[PDB]
């Protein structure tokens, strides 16, 4: 389980990252919505 938390520690460095495309993507003009020059 400690492992786990490892795991989610990149998993959730990802749901960050994945928070961070929202960081992005609440900003509209992101209209690619992909892999992008901001990512």
């Amino acid at each position: 389980e400690e492992k786990r938390a490892m795991i989610e520690a990149k998993r959730g460095e990802d749901l960050l990252k994945a928070e961070e495309l929202a960081a992005k993507y609440r900003a509209t003009g992101t209209a690619p919505k992909k892999i992008l020059g901001i990512f």
